[PDB]
């Protein structure tokens, strides 16, 4: 089997994607984050504390005739922007762009942090980093990935994220009509649970390529690409007026500026971040001062390559005995 569905930016700003998906029998299609550094699928409910809940689509289980109680099971999640998310636990059929599991752990928000509460177009969150992340408690529960694999014509999904644009996430199979090139394939580390690979170096506008191990993860749900901060100086000395603002929390540059591309390697290989990705706009409403979109990692513990930077390639998560990610360019 196989599955495809289109991915939207939630704003001008690619803030993030959904994609639609349905839950249970009749159908009830939720608008959910696909995001390859988590593993838990999560949804705004019925059971969703009424004053956390803000324009979101949700998931009522007694309308599914195929839900059923995970009896006892539980889960809670805090993301890396400090958002969280706790509730109970229903099994019930999902769908992804045609491919169907039966069976999926669909987590029910009983308490969402307000940034969730905050954002009306995402109903929750589809994981796929690896199930070990997965924060159902006793019984730890598979992504829809693990749980969709062995259907799969090959076992693998694909990012293909817009700029400023709608995308694609594929399930089973490489569309070979949709990257320029070859795929190169790099290793991936599973020990974190994440999509952990190990990037051949960088380069700033028409710079020189430095070869360096920067070891990071393939995160869709992350917007930004954060770096060391080495790296991160090296790319805003080459943006006039850009500095770090403490107050704003990172770097920031001249809404009048043109920015420089960025390059990162995989293997021999190399992606190239068009200037205008790293463009997040105005701190405020009508601020000169825009936001950079290649961050410092220092604080953060990892690398992460978010959004800004996957959504140059197309990217492969190739979920065989070994693991392993591809990039092409497209
Ligand atoms: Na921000």
């Amino acid at each position: 089997s196989t599955g495809s569905a289109t991915t939207t930016p939630i704003d001008s700003l690619d803030d993030a994607y959904i994609t639609p998906v349905q839950i249970g029998t009749p159908a009830q299609t939720l608008n959910l984050d696909f995001d390859t550094g988590s593993s838990d699928l999560w949804v705004f409910s019925s059971e969703t504390t009424a004053s956390e809940v803000d324009g979101q689509t949700i998931y009522t289980p007694s309308k599914s005739t195929t839900a059923k109680l995970l009896s006892g099971a539980t889960w809670s999640i805090s993301y890396g922007d400090g958002s969280s998310s706790s509730g109970d636990v229903y099994t019930d059929t999902v769908s992804v762009g045609g491919l169907t599991v039966t069976g999926q752990a669909v987590e029910s928000a009983k308490k969402v942090s307000s940034s969730f509460t905050e954002d009306s177009t995402i109903d929750g969150l589809l994981g796929l980093a690896f199930s070990t992340l997965n924060t159902v408690s006793p019984t730890q529960q598979k992504t829809f990935f693990d749980n969709a694999k062995a259907s799969l014509d090959s076992p693998v999904f694909t990012a293909d994220l817009g700029y400023h644009a709608p995308g694609t996430y594929n399930f089973g199979f490489i569309d070979t009509t949709a990257y320029t090139g070859s795929i190169t394939y790099t290793a991936v580390s599973t020990k974190q649970g994440f999509w952990e690979w190990t990037s051949t170096g960088y380069a700033v506008g028409s710079g020189t390529f430095k070869s360096t191990s920067i070891d990071g993860i393939a995160d869709t749900g992350t917007t930004l690409l954060y770096l060391p901060a080495t790296v991160v100086s090296a790319y805003w000395a080459q943006v006039s007026g850009a500095k770090s603002s403490s107050s704003v929390g990172g770097y920031v540059f001249p809404c009048s500026a043109t920015l420089p591309s960025f390059t990162f390697g995989v293997g021999s290989a190399r992606i190239v971040i068009p200037g205008d990705y790293i463009d997040f706009g105005p701190i405020s409403t009508g601020s000169s001062s825009c936001f950079g979109g290649i961050q410092s990692s220092a604080g953060i513990g990892i690398n992460i390559f978010g959004d800004v930077a996957l959504k140059a390639a197309f990217v492969v998560f190739n979920g065989a005995t070994t693991p392993t990610l591809g990039f092409a360019s497209k």
